[PDB]
């Protein structure tokens, strides 16, 4: 339950990995928040 869930945000794709990176910085901090 460490390496295994470490995995999940280290695989991605490039560009769904970057969109996902940008993501989790404004998560739920754009649509309506800050």
């Amino acid at each position: 339950e460490i390496q295994l869930m470490h995995n999940l945000g280290k695989h991605l794709n490039s560009m769904e990995r970057v969109e996902w990176l940008r993501k989790k910085l404004q998560d739920v901090h754009n649509f309506v928040a800050l």
